[PDB]
RNA sequence: CGCGGGGUGGAGCAGCCUGGUAGCUCGUCGGGCUCAUAACCCGAAGGUCGUCGGUUCAAAUCCGGCCCCCGCAACCA
RNA sequence: AAAAUG
RNA sequence: GCCCGGAUAGCUCAGUCGGUAGAGCAGGGGAUUGAAAAUCCCCGUGUCCUUGGUUCGAUUCCGAGUCCGGGCACCA
RNA sequence: GUAGCGGGCGUGGAUCCCUGGAUGUCCGAAUGGGGGAACCCGGCCGGCGGGAACGCCGGUCACCGCGCUUGCGCGGGGGGAACCUGGGGAACUGAAACAUCUCAGUACCCAGAGGAGAGGAAAGAGAAAUCGACUCCCUGAGUAGCGGCGAGCGAAAGGGGACCAGCCUAAACCGUCCGGCUUGUCCGGGCGGGGUCGGGGGCCCUCGGCCGAAUCCCCAGCCUAGCCGAAGCUGUUGGGAAGCAGCGCCAGAGAGGGUGAAAGCCCCGUAGGCGAAAGGUGGGGGGAUAGGUGAGGGUACCCGAGUACCCCGUGGUUCGUGGAGCCAUGGGGGAAUCUGGGCGGACCACCGCCUAAGGCUAAGUACUCCGGGUGACCGAUAGCGCACCAGUACCGUGAGGGAAAGG
RNA sequence: UGCCUAUUGAAGCAUGAGCCGGCGACUCACGGUCGUGGGCGAGCUUAAGCCGUUGAGGCGGAGGCGUAGGGAAACCGAGUCCGAACAGGGCGCGUCCGCGGCCGUGGACCCGAAACCGGGCGAGCUAGCCCUGGCCAGGGUGAAGCUGGGGUGAGACCCAGUGGAGGCCCGAACCGGUGGGGGAUGCAAACCCCUCGGAUGAGCUGGGGCUAGGAGUGAAAAGCUAACCGAGCCCGGAGAUAGC
RNA sequence: CGCGAGGGCGGCUGGAGGUAAGGGAAGUGCGAAUGCCGGCAUGAGUAACGAUAAAGAGGGUGAGAAUCCCUCUCGCCGUAAGCCCAAGGGUUCCUACGCAAUGGUCGUCAGCGUAGGGUUAGGCGGGACCUAAGGUGAAGCCGAAAGGCGUAGCCGAAGGGCA
RNA sequence: GGCCAGAAGCGCAGGGUGGGAGGUAGGCAAAUCCGCCUCCCAACAAGCUCUGCGUGGUGGGGAAGCCCGCAACCCCCCGAAGCCAGGGAGCCAAGAAAAGCCUCUAAGCACAACCUGCGGGAACCCGUACCGCAAACCGACACAGGUGGGCGGGUGCAAGAGCACUCAGGCGCGCGGGAGAACCCUCGCCAAGGAACUCUGCAAGUUGGCCCCGUAACUUCGGGAGAAGGGGUGCUCCCUGGGGUGAUGAGCCCCGGGGAGCCGCAGUGAACAGGCUCUGGCGACUGUUUACCAAAAACACAGCUCUCUGCGAACUCGUAAGAGGAGGUAUAGGGAGCGACGCUUGCCCGGUGCCGGAAGGUCAAGGGGAGGGGUGCAAGCCCCGAACCGAAGCCCCGGUGAACGGCGGCCGUAACUAUAACGGUCCUAAGGUAGCGAAAUUCCUUGUCGGGUAAGUUCCGACCUGCACGAAAAGCGUAACGACCGGAGCGCUGUCUCGGCGAGGGACCCGGUGAAAUUGAACUGGCCGUGAAGAUGCGGCCUACCCGUGGCAGGACGAAAAGACCCCGUGGAGCUUUACUGCAGCCUGGUGUUGGCUCUUGGUCGCGCCUGCGUAGGAUAGGUGGGAGCCUGUGAACCCCCGCCUCCGGGUGGGGGGGAGGCGCCGGUGAAAUCCACCCUGGCGCGGCUGGGGGCCUAACCCUCGGAUGGGGGGACAGCGCUUGGCGGGCAGU
RNA sequence: GCAAGGGUAGAAGGGGGCCUGACUGCGAGGCCUGCAAGCCGAGCAGGGGCGAAAGCCGGGCCUAGUGAACCGGUGGUCCCGU
């Protein structure tokens, strides 16, 4: 949907199998349909000033580490690029 | 013409695919109660199971043949 | 506080 | 095909962390009753599924066998 | 583009052809704002007309992304016949029905790249005391395998060739500048130095020896106009000789076209050989910067994290759940730094291979808008839809469709 | 008793053809299998590429057939497999070109669908809705209200007059389309004449806007969505597939 | 001359290419696919000539006129079949010459052909004014990419406003 | 022919508007401007403003008339849909925005700037021909079609934009000329008869305007009403009543009334211009619909009912953001069915659906690990995996009909017979009530009676064995309405017996221009046969000079559409469902986002003490083991008050007096006691680790709050990611 | 044993005693036949039964009582096992 640090979201398939297991008798497959795995997003408000990121919430922590950096710069309204960028 | 359901004591229903035991209510018959009739009470009887045969040790029961009984279909031109 | 007809 | 509970009086079902076999109903004998019920009494009958083994002994405890009932999954 | 007037210019070297420059309305990424493209309306500075109203004229004013104290300086935007990479991604059909499968990761849509794009220096391959970036071709091989084990799909290693190339960083460790803080000899942000690995690097003591750009330059050479180029006369039939008849000749040139018909020697040419003030291009051969140059002995300081790894859901591979690894990765859990970590088809144990989680990297390869050359290629119902004033006329609201016609 | 086609059977009243002239259909690539014309033979043969040529051909053995077969395999071997077996029984000997026939994969002898799918173009027709404007001659009926009179204890209510209501009436414009005739290679790809319905309303109409293809809109017929809509048009997949 | 497909000979036409023996290659042979493209036939001098509002005559011009100009009669529209404005259309406007074709006939005519003219605004209508629906769109929100919403602002008229 | 324009100033009509004087929690405190309060005056005005109309200095224009070219302009009457305009009254559905324009203060400035006057100047861009209800636009055409707005004269008729004629202005429709047949179209008339026509009075006719009489059932009371059925209408002359403008008298128009008298076949003398009635069906009604075969009894409709929805509503669109719902809030929104109004709307929850049920049953991940397996020398690394704990769903229990739906059979019976109020029995979840009823429903069927008719498969009234009505897919009625469907009458008539005549436009002839489908080739006859069974084309026979023109339709299996019916193809589409398989969507557990603090109860391994009342028997012996040859004192023997087991018998610990005491076989019992153990059964009590359920809070997340580094509300839930299972024709492929 | 047919007492019928050949390895030669299936079968080997023996015995008087492959399940074993 976005990603911030991390990165985007794949597009998985499917498996409708109706069968034994291969540990009794065979096991056939009903249908493959195109699924879409959205990237478990989630939002973060942070103190750098009054900032907001949309961390892939598996990296939420990275938000802070990135906050744990006093790059020495007053207002700019966003000051995210530096953050989200002078990041790594 | 074709399907499918059904003929069991007097009437109305079981029992039949799971073969040997015919069950129920009503009424018929006898005896009580009552002045008497009902009602109520006690006790009995009564069926070639539609027919003509087949298979079987044994056929209401299973398989075919008609006889009436009941239902459902009989559409396109 | 009470179980039809002739 | 796996996982569960089962088999006890005619019938429907109980139960000790081994010591008797018991209820409810049907059924029969009696009282009471206008009638028919409901009440009230006394019973009646058991290989506790079949086998072993456990124990001094087993309804019961465990192995195994057959019938019965419940639950779940397959099906080329 | 010839046909015409009407005028003119050229050996005082025109026209023409190559190179560079100049001017280049308006619309179009369109960029002052608007807008029904090619039109309308404005800010600021300056200049024209008597010029204050009006009106011309020249500059200049989009937005977005990177780097300096507020202004700035570099960049971007759109287009391109295919070819290329990525992100998305069908059905018809096939299976003589059909759902897995097939067609197919194709058609198409989107973003991006460029003369190519991609890939690329091993956490590789796979059984070889082995190999040694990648890409392309030939094999390997319709093999191995995959598969309602149907239809059907289908590798890789190894072997031949083409090409040939290797490299920077992150972290230890040292210095420096800056802004925060619990004003602690501390925390992290930015530069510089170091350091790049199958085993190395940092830091301490012990011994010091050069190759070389993928970037900058220069010339060659090659494009972009051109010049030189051999050798035949007479007669004859004919409307017209290049034919025919008789004597010749050139040839590094007997390719071709053209001239009234069939010419080596008529014209343009052909073989062969010269040419650039100018602008492109250009290691093919050479110059110069950048950068890179050793061996032992000790700590046990560094070696890329929400990563590996395990689990759930999927994709790629010949692999369709299979005994199913490996490579990718949305979700959850979640390490270690060489007594580290991955791989060699579940899992162990041996044996061996390789160093993940940062990046760049020529060439050989693909394509044909464009220029040239050939054709047991077409010759005007063919060949391109167009040999001609065609993507036109005409048709359709539009997307779009789409002729005929040569002598 | 025509030609062709299709047929058990056609002059056939079965299909096709007006006539002529052009265009018009068994191909090519790669595998494979027979046959055949050749080279060479226990052997035969090169791929890609390098070198020359500029309509010279060389080189190149990686590789590929063939020389041994049996067996699922281990494995063995002129044998082998099954088996205890010295029974038995099943299997048990060429390449490279060219040309031809036919097979496999490619449309693959040639035309022809109805349809499926992707991406765009369309509401200048038609349906709905939104903004802003217009339009509806003349007649008719005569609601509520007011006002006056009457009525009653007060009221209700009743009366005249006034008044002018309404998916009200007749009927033009305007909108529509009932019945009939005509029209039927039309004046016209829906028209003309007569006759009909509505006509202050759920009205009609100009201009400016919005909604779209399994979607829109729909006082609902599967109607309308640019003259054929039970799923638009255009281009593409595409030479879909066609046991006809 | 060949069984035949064809092959030679000869005569007119034509006027610039052609191609032996013997061989090799194919876009290689048509009468039919309601085939495709073009040409020309049949029906056929047939149906039609587009509203039943209607014509007649005298002069003109002219190569030639029922069909053009003029005149006098007759008839038809007259909430039009008449005037004015929007839209759309783009020179069809006026003038001089003209008739091949275009007019369903004719044509001296024309809305046709060639040429030359013609459109004049502070007050009319638009813009250097205003907003509507709705568009667009700094911010801002959202989407795999395209892109979807959207504040302000801007655009948008037959409505407001102005001599 | 007797007008047009025209400033200021005059008049005449209007439209706008109270004037004061003080205060002030508002207009995002800036206004002396608004807005609100308070009190002197004033009031169906005046004044002040602003329009329209006349008037206006003055300019302009100005026919019919001959040769080929002359110069007024006044007076009444009618009179708007236009103007004054933002006028008035009434009503419910409650009726744009912004700028210009006034006014108020801000910043700033007052040497600016505005306001009124007067003179000089300045004043860009675009459109402007022409067609424009059509031959110039849209329809391939010089197409009988389509196209928005304004003006649109006069007379006549009740009125009018109607109808007839006609001004101005413009047309006579881009082939003509003759004939004078059939037939076709369009049009007129008709003896006698009058629906006999025919599916049907289809069509055509009759009637038609206005004034006056006069009009029934039925009714929701409005209406049925133009009900029906009649009479009048022209022209001349006489008298007379009110109106409007004048002026109160005259012309001028506007509505009437009463008498005479004239003419025709006829007076709305032509054109416009209803025929009517009785009775059924359906639908309440006006409306809407299949553009191009269906205008309806179909859709809609007010109205009734069921149902969802508490607001960040439900529901719809969208992946999302967001939007619609609605700037609404249950007297509101969404979905469904029925369909004004009247009288009503029965019985059945067995099966399906929906709603309700903190129990049980079953149940996926996941939790859990008894136990087993593969490996190594090992520790280990890996694997399978039982109990048990586990949602929604389903099973199960129950409600529910204006939820889907459903709503019986066979026998007998009365004192003539008939029939059956009564009875018997089988089945059911329950057995169709009211009202209708051979019906838009009835097969038999033209049912059977009545009515209507000379005659009636239709129609109307009746009766029921209702093949197969019936209550909200409503039932039965119903005034009014209908281009709706059926049956009758009257009137009128060519629809008809039965056809005839006449007019025009074609057809026909001449001149000019000149198509189309179709077409194997044609030299293309009849009858009998024959043949693939319907022959111009074979056979036999029979007829027949050659070629045209006007006409008719029997044939050429005539034309046109590769049959729409039927079947076939392992063709296609749309639709359905409890067909298969999916997907959207919705439900659901486990995780992530995700945090504090309590309460509580489970399951687990520990550990800590109890726990165990057969029959003999010192008596509440658990089990086998060790056992001699056993321990109290810090002191038992006995005692009380006490928490605790239990069946009571019989106990498990407390404490002080007290102070000696106390054992092991015993004798029996299947088995023997002191004490130590390890352990079976069950319970209790602290600890580990996991769980579940209840509350409280805030800080994430969410919603809001005069613009918040915040305050309220909600709150670890919701939402969202990943994963589990389920529902699932809403959609897709088959 | 059960449908019909053919066959049959010089037994295929009825009874009795011992048995388990309702074997393992094979299989000449044929029947039938598109394929692939189905059917008969002497004989050899091994190790057995019944009979003194000759001998008979690879199910049943005979013809129906059945289903390719693929995919799996249970066993077993000389095989394979990246």
């Amino acid at each position: 949907s976005g990603k911030r640090p991390i990165v985007a979201n794949s597009i998985q398939r499917r498996g409708k199998a109706k069968r034994e297991g291969g540990v009794g008798k065979k096991t056939t497959g009903i249908s493959k349909r195109r699924q879409y795995p959205n990237l478990q997003k989630v939002r973060v408000r942070v103190a750098g000033q009054e900032i907001t990121f949309r961390v892939a919430a598996s990296h939420i922590p990275k938000v802070y580490e990135l906050v744990e950096r006093a790059k020495g710069l007053k207002l700019e309204g966003l000051s995210p690029k530096e953050i989200k960028k002078e990041l790594l």
